């Protein structure tokens, strides 16, 4: 057995090139009101083998966190004590991290830790965790960000070459617009229709950007579009209003991506606080915790899709049965943020005609930092 | 009409002489594993006009998001818009910041925000928020760290020489020491109830030392020392442990200070989780969250007491008849860590013969930064 | 600080010129069965100061209580403990005073103190409740009274003319006109949707005129015309009705102007008896009253869009950003007895475009008592 | 059938000799802070035949009520008519008066349009409720009002005399007090108890002084005495508070005095709020509403015990088998307002050896106003 050593945290910016969102184009939790990072955590052992973890949400604030409270508690310790690592972070930070800035914090070196793990065993971390439930892993393809019909039938079109068998597209109007934006919404979902047809499913995303009282009205707007499901309609604090909109069974609700936790997404479970559980490994308390999650999540068939189309996500997804699909979206430019981790990380696999698959044999979570881009990038210690 | 200039936050650490603490003496939510500081923020607007907020959870961490993240949106904006600045903050930084590092970073921002206010309108900030409401302020003592029994009798009957209607004793044993445990932690309860009697009231604090299981199995025990509250019994994740224990009416069970933001406490409060509020304010957002806050847990007749003497608490409790008494204890050497504030302001009321009280004329919130301790402390900012 | 030293209650009638109502022309509580008037109350303080408030309900009858029972408890106050002065006037007079003739007469009082404040801080009253949150008020047009359809859909064409994003109108058949005031009611809206069209969102309002019954089987008939909001369908008194209703979730169920106290409405809130509450504060408690009714409905999440377009609710409305429109309706004839407002007060905004904005400058609530109409008045005292 | 002429409305005030309270020497709804009147309403048909009605809430006030809006809508009418005429000042009120000074008056009026019928129809208004269910009527003392304990002591044993098998003590010490209060409560149950003994029922009375949480903590050191009820904890408002201790099967919790209207009342009983329902008649809205409430509280099982013992409540008690004891006291001085009635009517019966009795062929109510004592009073109208 083999120690944890260092914790190297790292903040990445993109320098390179970006384009600039347009009106509307997504809905936003900030739509009442009047650099683009990522953040890398390396954990290396006694014997040099290193495990890569990450996050992205308030990096340079989350890497702090990391630095003072957390490296610490980990350095000198067994990988293979993950749980009582993840016990040990999650107590001595509860009064301030149990979600948020700490959850995040410890999600990064939790997967560190897990990837260590997978190298020190010569086993892909989804073996470790159960193993291969499925042949291969569909996915959804998860852009059609909000604009002109044109442009958003365009990118649908262009799309459906791969195949995709489920598409998720967002709003671009919310509460601020009234009835005028909920016909623009709906032209929208309907454009999107006409073109990718009732064959396959259609997911729509509103960020947050509603509230409990416009979505109620909107929902039975919705059905005629045959949505699968209406995903974050409220702000995360606002659990009760998630309740309230998931037992109306007009559109099923979805969310988790802001919850924290295993019991915070065990209360979105218990309470039907949502139809479909979208946690991101790299938020919501690492694969430690995420495993956990899936189990009761399992239990009470509520199906798990997690945000983001990573690593860190496809293993939990490929050895739990009750996590059928992942989402996806393949190597664009820089728009919106949450698209750098294609220019950090090599290993994340590409979807081809709405599948994509893990490696038996592959060690680890099977990524690597990369060099290919360090031209566009700005990193500090 | 001035504006916010600027936000300078530090980092207090105290390197005065300590007293380290001893076996026990409080449970802790780390008690199943096996430099003290605090945070100062001041906004100043350009007329130079300076208001002091604070934190106390997680200090540099907090800081570097007050820096990066919420000084920038409040700077050039009037003061008077307090509630627009508090949704600005909060919503743009909802992903990550609804409860730990963001919530309490807010606080401090906001907290300073209302000193700003009382200063610039010349009134206390009491006055601004309802006004007087009581006499003065009746004071609970909130000390009694658990210890040998002589040791505790000896500080509750000096204690009681200020004449206090209730006091508050922490317990040293929780579900790791089993049934031996449960009776030392007797023990300790029946023997400053020797000192103290029964005409005066106690209040129990597990500082999210238990669990469900045991808490449920000491409750019984508990009931003839006729406890007023028993405080945290269970880590502030588990919310529905706490709707669990209080639903029991055994012991009323009390909490809410490591709960954040409006909705947060409105959970506590409307799904019957505490009998008591406890939030403190440069946690739990801010005055302007406490305020909101106080008005709906006096509609549901749930008493608030907030936890921490200080200032930023007082003037809530002063405005509001549903806040019937305070949290306190007297100047004393550091030992935990909570007492640092002591000796950064001045202006903490003393209180006497079991009661302190606010001054009607002094504008704000009545503290200031204070020079006489600047030889225990290394400030960084 | 200055106080208190005398309040001045004056009921004003209207001797004015008039236009008789028609039939229907507003369902209302009293179809099961077979001088228009306004009051002001001005409190002055030592120093000259003069606050204005105002109730419609019961002028006389509350004149009498507010100088019998409450002018008494605030002379020779600080107008800055108005929380404290609200206490008083609520539990001195709980007995009988909690809802209907007291409250309504502690809302003119405490409205007056209001005022008070703003003027003797330099402040808009929106400012000393949180400030500016939106940047612009929304409001919807409130009038459609019932009546001949080219009636009603000539004065929708010419409301249409002021770019209203919504409109409400009122039924005039219910219960007793049985299947066939049904059909009366369904053309009616009918009719104004061929004028205003489905880019607009239409709310109904009902005035207690239905009951739950009659109600449950309109509400499935109304869906067509996709409603935003049905108001009132049933009396105040009935709030399990409400629930039901509500709890169908055919159209959303409205109501809360007949409602009174921070508890009265907190109740409409938690038990999801209203998905929009709609108070006047007016009578429902005063600003002191509003302003924590405000907190507990945006925790809860559920709009708040008071009852009637003045200032009184119009400051409230800018400082919370669960408060997202106003009623509205621009300055006509005496015909109801709503529209005496305009004729006493001088400062009450006027839309445009759909739009009326507060003065960041104004201080108190921005409005005087006028002499203009004086010749259309008998004022007694 | 004779019809309604005319409603004669006077305020009475005592300018008699008068015995100034003391220290506590009751709770009060107005503890949480740092001339007596009774109202008669006299209604004369066109043949000469006067009912009497009465109030005692703000009588000044509510005159003003009953002269504006209630006289006028019962002029003219016929006295048999009387739930039609109920219906009539209920809805045409109804923005206003369903609680508080509207129910008040109308309970006034009402009560005066019941003696009429039983005048007109020769019968006791009892006869006219269903008749004699009951061979006398018992009635516990009501009294005992908090004071020193040899004070309190000899008040018991002079009451003793009179046989009653029940008694009610007030409660001189609330929140405020804290735990010393709370011994002081208990101090003075116990001195009570030591006087009449465990043979008889002991009831307590807050009258709206203390609040849930006090409440909730006194509530099993209550136990011991075996009292009976305990009235009025906490305010009429805190609805929620009434049903959440209720439910905790302690004490039986006790109230409805302040409640209002046939709804109001059957809403305390359908949600349990209380275990006994002690609405006056001359408050919840008349004979014609109590009956009413009687019918929902018999097929509930929820005891109805009016507040106060005279007739107006005693036709209702003699006629429903579900209404089995009164309140009473008997013809003391005037100390606290509420003894007034002895002084201006003749007619209420005294209890003899715990009961009282009422006559078989006494049209109406069986009371008159009387001379006796127009000296002491000051009379407007």
């Amino acid at each position: 057995m083999t120690k944890i050593k260092s914790v190297r945290t790292r903040v990445w910016n993109w320098t390179g090139p970006t384009v600039p969102p347009t009106g509307n184009f997504c809905t936003n939790a900030s739509d009442v009101l009047y650099f683009h990072q990522w953040l890398t955590c390396e954990v290396e052992t006694e014997d040099g083998t290193v495990g890569i973890g990450n996050a992205a949400l308030a990096p340079s604030v989350v890497k702090a966190a990391i630095d003072e409270w957390f490296a610490p508690l980990v350095i000198g310790e067994d990988p293979f004590d993950y749980a009582y690592l993840w016990e040990k972070m999650y107590r001595r930070s509860h009064a301030w991290g149990r979600k948020g800035i700490g959850m995040t914090a410890i999600s990064a070196v939790d997967l560190a830790i897990w990837d260590l793990m997978g190298k020190l065993a010569g086993k892909p971390v989804f073996k470790l965790l159960g193993g291969r439930t499925k042949e291969k892993i569909p996915v959804y393809y998860s852009k059609l960000y909000s604009g002109p019909i044109d442009v958003m039938q365009a990118e649908a079109a262009e799309a459906q070459k791969n195949g995709y068998s489920a598409y998720k597209m967002r709003f671009g109007w919310g509460p601020k617009d009234g009835m005028d934006g909920m016909r623009e919404n709906l032209k929208r979902v309907e454009a999107v229709r006409e073109v990718i047809g009732y064959d396959v499913d259609l997911m729509l995303e509103c960020y947050m950007g509603w509230n409990l009282d416009y979505t109620k009205r909107m929902l039975p707007k919705l059905v005629k579009y045959e949505p699968r499901w209406l995903e974050e309609p409220v702000i995360a604090d606002d659990v009760e209003g998630y309740r309230e909109l998931n037992a109306m069974n007009i559109v099923p609700i979805s969310g988790g991506e802001h919850e924290f936790s295993v019991i915070g997404c065990k209360d979105l479970i218990e309470k039907k606080a949502v139809s479909v559980l979208q946690y991101d490994t790299n938020r919501v308390g690492g694969i430690t915790a995420a495993q956990k999650i899936n189990a009761i999540a399992e239990a009470f068939q509520v199906p798990v899709i997690p945000h983001a189309g990573q690593m860190h996500n496809y293993h939990l997804t490929m050895a739990n049965a009750n996590c059928m699909i992942s989402e996806y979206f393949p190597v664009f430019d820089v728009e919106v943020g949450n698209e750098l981790f294609y220019y950090i990380f090599e290993g994340d696999p590409e979807a081809v005609d709405g599948f994509l698959d893990l490696d038996d044999d592959t060690p680890g979570l099977g990524i690597e930092i990369t060099d290919k881009h360090l031209k566009h990038f700005q990193i500090t210690e």
